[PDB]
């Protein structure tokens, strides 16, 4: 059963040596691209959140670029996300996308940046097929730790959204996920 | 298949108004019960890590008790622990068992007292056998997010010992699960 590549909004599939904007399914006020925000509460010198826009109709997002194991970016593989902008020098790190502590006011954990490439720990993204139309992401955080009778000894997630400030953040979800589409820059 | 229920060190059931040490299988300098300290480097104001002793020929444990979801004490299924001692009151918090953040150096999370009864987050563990002598405890944290096809959608792992500072700190491991015994007091 070959692995199968994850494409953009043009069929082309998804390469390292591209930055795309991961932009959403949903129309007008149900869009907004992913991009890199400040947490409403967050002590980094850096923007380190990850937030969609609360409508299409604004900004485009935060082109990010993909890091497989691989060479190839495939669909349920792990890999990590960082977005690919010109940063002044204290953030150079905190653009690698990342999946936060246990914040228990949403119990769930949340999108943010301060990862880390090629490292067993909280920074693992997988690209899926949505169940419903397009892309969903998954978070595998604790690749360290074996997941008792899980696929793989894996724990994995879906990636959706909260509200937080009014603002659409990226979250480990039960339901809903975010369904999204890769469009390069 | 009725549930099982979990016994002590004389046969007789694991009753939540009753008090116990957790006892090692292992004996002698393989061996030191369960207890309550001060994690080497933390900014709690109470002991708040989860160590066992370095041999069992010095102190005994300090009493846990357990909190089932349930109305008795079963094999696989979650429950908080709690160490079960008088307290200053600073610290009348810092007895209930919990599960910490990935700690990067050690790649896993760490047990420590701050934890909640009732509630969907990181305090909850399991009794169970283990595969070798005795009993495992696991740590499931988490039950608020859907662990993706594991069993019931939640991520859980094994219970075992990193070493902190020279001492034995409990922590998920993938091997060498901590096997215990349960004895009243
Ligand atoms: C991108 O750049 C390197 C340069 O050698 C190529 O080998 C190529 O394999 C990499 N991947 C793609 C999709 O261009
Ligand atoms: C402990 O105390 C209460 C008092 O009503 C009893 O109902 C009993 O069911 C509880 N469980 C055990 C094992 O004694």
């Amino acid at each position: 059963p070959l692995p199968k590549p994850v494409l953009d909004t043009n069929g082309k599939e998804l390469n390292p040596n591209s930055s795309y904007r991961i932009i959403s399914i949903g129309r007008g006020a149900l869009g907004g691209d992913v991009y890199l925000g400040k947490s409403p509460n967050s002590d980094a010198p850096c923007p380190d959140g990850v937030f969609r826009y609360n409508s299409d109709v604004g900004p485009s997002g935060t082109p990010v670029r993909f890091i497989p194991l691989s060479t190839n970016i495939f669909e349920d593989q792990l890999l990590n996300i960082q977005f690919n902008i010109p940063t002044v020098k204290l953030c150079v790190s905190y653009t690698i996308w990342k999946v936060g502590n246990l914040n228990a006011y949403f119990r769930t954990m949340l999108l943010e940046t301060g990862g880390t490439i090629g490292q067993a720990d909280n920074s693992y993204f997988k690209i899926v097929k949505s169940s419903k139309i397009g892309y969903n992401l998954l978070s595998c955080p604790f690749t360290s730790i074996i997941c008792l009778r899980c696929p793989e000894d894996q724990f994995c997630a879906k990636v959706g959204v909260v509200i937080q400030n009014g603002k659409r953040r990226l979250a480990l979800v039960n339901e809903n996920p975010l369904d999204v589409l890769f469009q390069e820059v």
